[PDB]
């Protein structure tokens, strides 16, 4: 009764909820507004780092490539890169900061090295994601204005793309392994799926928050004896506080995890 439960929760908000689940053990798929657009917010960081790794794989970017952090470019929430003004950092280390800490200056540095939002969107189209579009840098991409297609994805597209990145040949073994470790090591999403994840499950995730009371998460969960389950949960156009959005994602996660 997942559809009924999510519909009840959605009706309690003034906004829209989007969920997508692909269980690769049972091969069952399920979605709620799975093909509707929602803001990417920081969930794009996985996709910028996948593009950077794909560039390293083909030799288009050196594995030890560096870029300078300029003080004028330090943006909101840069807990790792705000110590590095006037210094050079490895682009690999900037992706680590973007993935583990959601560092915005780090994510912008990666974008600026690889050809920006247009290059990330081209990489996504090249791997079969027809819907996701990255248009702006941090923090402008968090606008999440209803009706604005910039910096959006769909719950189904994020599930499909994460599955492609982990199980198809979009990235080399070393690159998809590094991307999975960065997602497992994520330090900023403890209040979301992780807060209600049963014992026995590993998780690799990436979350985001935005304006218009928005929140989202893209994740994969698995066990040694259970093939990965890809999940997208997005909420937008609400008047919810950040703590309330976290509770909403946790409560939706509880509903999905119940049948296990």
């Amino acid at each position: 009764k997942l559809n009924e439960d999510i519909s009840l929760i959605e009706k309690q908000t003034s906004g829209r909820i989007g969920v997508s689940v692909w269980d690769t053990q049972t091969d069952e798929r399920w979605d709620y507004r799975g093909d509707e657009r929602f803001p990417l917010m920081s969930t794009f960081k996985t996709l910028a780092c996948a593009t950077m790794l794909s560039d390293m794989d083909s030799g288009k970017l050196n594995k030890n490539a560096t870029a300078r952090i300029d003080e004028r470019n330090i943006v909101v929430w840069s807990p790792v890169m705000d110590k590095l003004a006037g210094q050079s950092t490895r682009i690999e280390h900037a992706c680590e900061a973007a993935m583990l800490m959601s560092d915005n200056t780090a994510a912008n540095l990666v974008l600026n090295e690889i050809g920006g939002p247009k290059a990330v969107t081209l990489f996504l189209r090249s791997i079969g994601d027809k819907a996701t579009r990255l248009d702006r840098l941090e923090p402008h991409l968090n606008e999440a204005k209803p009706g604005d297609k910039r910096d959006t994805t769909t719950p189904n597209a994020m599930v499909n793309t994460l599955h492609t990145l982990m199980e198809d040949n979009a990235l080399s073994y070393e690159s998809r392994t590094q991307l999975k470790i960065w997602m497992q090591d994520n330090k900023v999403s403890d209040s979301l799926i992780r807060s209600v994840l049963p014992k026995g499950w590993s998780i690799a995730d990436r979350s985001g928050a935005g304006n218009y009371g928005s929140r989202g998460i893209s994740a994969m969960i698995w066990k040694d004896n259970y093939k990965p389950v890809y999940i997208s949960i997005y909420v937008t156009d609400t008047d919810l506080s950040l703590q309330a959005r976290d509770q909403l994602i946790a409560q939706i996660s509880q509903l999905i995890l119940e049948h296990y």
